[PDB]
């Protein structure tokens, strides 16, 4: 197990997944906050240069919410009509007054069914 962690700041992390072509997927990402006057900013990226941040407009839409109840923020990433181009390696950058944290995940895109299924191979149920 090559996983090392120690009292990380980024409470929750956006666990990558696999969305079908044309489907809509959302990610979760929370951060430990102490102050209220200040608010941390999150920037979503993709590929090498592709910055989802600027891509957010139609096919993509980001989300952000604050919870003074626990002083923790929760940023989400709503991806609409996920195209085969949305697949690859994602990245997250959150620069907070206190400390900064970054996390990256993986996203997969499967071809949405269109025409009748072809000869398959394997067991079935139901």
């Amino acid at each position: 197990g090559s996983s090392g962690s120690s009292g990380i700041l980024f409470i929750e992390k956006p666990q990558g997944g696999t969305v079908k072509v044309g489907e809509d997927i959302t990610f979760i990402a929370k951060v430990k906050a102490e102050d209220l006057l200040r608010k941390p900013t999150i920037k979503w990226f993709k590929g090498k240069w592709m910055d989802l941040a600027s891509k957010a407009g139609k096919h993509l839409q980001l989300k952000e919410t604050f919870e003074r109840h626990s002083r923790v923020y929760t940023f989400e990433m709503q991806i609409i009509k996920a195209k085969d181009n949305f697949a690859g390696n994602y990245r997250c950058e959150v620069t907070y007054k206190d400390k900064f944290d970054s996390c990256s995940f993986d996203l997969e895109v499967h071809e949405s069914t269109g025409t009748t299924p072809n000869i398959d191979s394997g067991p079935s149920s139901g």
